[PDB]
């Protein structure tokens, strides 16, 4: 692949977004991999909701958890293959209350035919994201709870429980490092990203890596 990508220099990462008093990480992970690969499959950027899976996608637990294969199978499934736009649905749930299912009044911004697991191999995953853009992820989440900035190099590797967007990668840094977006504000971290290591599965993030695919069979 690459020595280096960073999907938010070419238009494909909507600024940061914040999850609030919610458990809905799977929800800003989905929605952020789906912004990212219709973007780069050639249409401009769109933000899109994550206020939909809260409250309309019933495998999973709205606020109370979720998992991003199961929020694929359900917009293709259950809604056509397509996601509205945040701007039409915008998100409310940041004070933990759950509003009921809307599915009228809203715009469709993306459309996706189907998703992807990776395989737990940390150059597969830079190579689906240097070709095809942001990719979902899974992490442990511990050391990110007191990162104020830099390269984590030893974070907590130990149990998967927090959903992220890999962003990028830079392989010519010292020690090397990939790119994650996360859904705290951008108060949080670097504006609202970390970099973990690459190479040395830091926080367990090649364990769960899926996409969705636009404009597939
Ligand atoms: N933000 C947030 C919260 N955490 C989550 O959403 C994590 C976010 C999360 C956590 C761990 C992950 C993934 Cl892919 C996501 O990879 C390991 C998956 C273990 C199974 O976790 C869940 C399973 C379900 C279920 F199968 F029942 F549909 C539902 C939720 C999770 C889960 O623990 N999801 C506090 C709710």
């Amino acid at each position: 692949a690459p020595a280096a990508v960073d999907w938010r220099e070419k238009g494909a990462v909507t600024p940061v977004k914040d999850q609030g008093q919610c458990g809905s990480c799977w929800a800003f992970s989905t929605i952020g991999n789906i912004e990212g690969q219709w973007q780069v499959a050639g249409n401009p950027l769109v933000s899109l909701s994550e206020q939909m899976l809260v409250s309309c996608d019933t495998i999973d637990f709205g606020c109370g958890g979720g998992l991003m294969d199961n929020a694929f199978n359900w917009i293709v499934n259950s809604n056509g293959g397509n996601v509205f736009t945040e701007a039409s649905y915008p998100y409310v749930s940041g004070n933990g209350e759950q509003p009921q299912c809307q599915m009228n009044g809203h715009e469709i911004g993306a459309a996706i035919t189907d998703h992807v697991d990776l395989p737990q191999d940390e150059d597969a995953i830079a190579a689906y994201l240097a070709e095809n853009g942001p990719l979902a992820i899974a992490v442990d989440a511990t050391s990110f709870m007191d990162y104020n900035g830099g390269i984590l190099t030893s974070c907590t590797s130990e149990q998967l429980d927090h959903g992220v967007l890999l962003v990028g990668y830079n392989d010519a840094s010292n020690p090397p490092y990939w790119i994650i977006k996360n859904s705290w504000s951008n108060m949080w971290g670097e504006d609202g990203y970390i970099r973990i290591e690459k190479g040395t599965n830091q926080c367990l993030m090649n364990q769960a890596v899926s996409s969705a695919v636009v404009g597939g069979p």
